[PDB]
């Protein structure tokens, strides 16, 4: 049928996101819900945690975990570009397309994948070996205090659509073939992509959550959640340039967040 | 039990077809008869962006480099989808899959573009251009020792007058390498090609019963391959201490590995 290259898309794309991103979402989740004795983390809570954290865990305070933050973003970026790639299509595109929907398409896919390894408690860093309360990342002085909160709300009700690698294998892959990206020269063709991409999220999600009701429209809801945290992160961004004139930021970063 | 190599030698054939646009024999037919904007100098290259729509357009030199980096970019996605057509490769642990298609898209990369070269320059763009061998090595170094090697192994490679039924079976070959670094169970792997070297071999004695022992001397240009692809990186090497932008996209930078 039409229907057996949407289910062969979808597989495509799963085996992809496999490849590109080694903390899934069914990781995360067996690290969180306590399963074992091998996978469990290491929770920091306060100064003392963290400093036998870094002892243990290994990877001022607050400008540390900013940067820690940094450097994962960094390689964040790396593997959605690697995964972008995979996407049939994309690399064939107008090579300054592809760089647009890369800058504008990676912090939308940073706090999605951020959210499977969020609980409303937490978040699992450094592959997993370590887990940060929401608390303790509430009390750094402004203005990092504020950074973390609306991922943790954004999260808490992404997570509750209670989506798989699978899905989200295929939502990511929507959200980067965006046609409505600023300074795109061939909207149409990306367009086209994410129209096959849309038609084989919705096959996915209908068949993989059969009783879940308009799942589909559900998820493509939660972009506003998703570009309105983006947008609150690039203005926090900006008032670290000026308080914080003492502390680089990424060149790959600075790049992706110049006209953010 | 040849039956099935010659299903396998079909299977393969078909998928070939089906992953890869420009083939052989068209890139043949339109290097002689039966028309391409030719690239001889600057000013034709110029010309040639405003006539062949690049898609990679953002020193000359650099401007072919980073063409060859966009195509290169471009290859490495229709040689994994016909990776994961070869019986059994999909089977196999996800993470020699990535190692198997990361040691080997440079080889593949340079056995298909002999298909679209020969001593005088090679096709691009669907075959809508051709770039000539002369104005290429005629690029300031080291850009212009990028191609020359290649053109050297495609001549002789060429003149094995292999076709793309043939050529299928190589290329699943060269993928199935159980000597790749890194791999964690080399057993199916080689089982998988010891069964493509088999349908290979079958493949050649019906498709060239004369030519005398050309199974013997394709396996011999593997190890051509391997020297081209081990200088090729060695090369790109030196590049990054001559086409450093110091002020260059990072999202470009990170595309362009492959
Ligand atoms: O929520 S953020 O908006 N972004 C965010 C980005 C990533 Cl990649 C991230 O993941 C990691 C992973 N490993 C880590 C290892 C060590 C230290 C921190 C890590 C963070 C997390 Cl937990 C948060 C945000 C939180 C803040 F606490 C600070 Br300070 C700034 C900051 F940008
Ligand atoms: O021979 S190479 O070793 N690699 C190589 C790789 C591919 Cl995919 C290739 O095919 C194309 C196809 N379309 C193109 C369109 C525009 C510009 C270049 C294209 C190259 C070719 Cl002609 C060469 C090599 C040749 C050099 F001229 C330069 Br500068 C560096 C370089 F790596």
């Amino acid at each position: 049928p039409e229907s057996a290259d949407l289910r062969a898309l979808a597989k495509h794309l799963y085996d992809s996101y496999i490849k590109s991103f080694p903390l899934t979402k069914a990781k995360a989740r067996a690290i969180l819900t306590g399963k074992t004795t091998d996978k469990s983390p290491f929770v920091i809570y306060d100064m003392n945690s963290l400093m036998m954290g870094e002892d243990k865990i290994k990877f001022e305070v607050a400008i540390r975990i900013f940067q820690g933050c940094q450097f994962r973003s960094v390689e964040a970026v790396q593997e959605i570009t690697e995964y972008a790639k995979s996407i049939p299509g994309f690399v064939n595109l107008d090579l300054n397309d592809q760089v647009t929907l890369l800058k504008y398409g990676v912090h939308e896919i940073i706090y999605t994948m951020l959210a499977s390894l969020m609980n409303k408690d937490g978040v699992l860093i450094s592959e997993g070996q370590g887990f940060m309360t929401r608390e303790f990342l509430k009390s750094l002085r402004k203005p990092f205090g504020d950074f973390m909160e609306p991922k943790f709300e954004f999260a808490v009700k992404f997570n509750a659509l209670e989506l798989d690698d699978s899905d989200l294998a295929i939502f990511i892959a929507v959200i980067i073939l965006s046609g409505d990206r600023p300074g795109l020269l061939n909207v149409k063709p990306i367009e086209d992509i994410q129209d096959n991409l849309l038609q084989a999220l919705e096959l996915q999600l209908k068949l993989n959550h059969p009783e879940s009701s308009q799942l589909f429209a559900k998820l493509l809801q939660k972009m506003t959640d998703l570009r309105q945290i983006v947008t609150e992160h690039v203005q926090l961004l900006q008032v670290i340039k000026k308080t914080e004139t003492d502390m680089s930021l990424h060149p790959l970063l600075q790049e992706i967040y110049k006209d953010l």
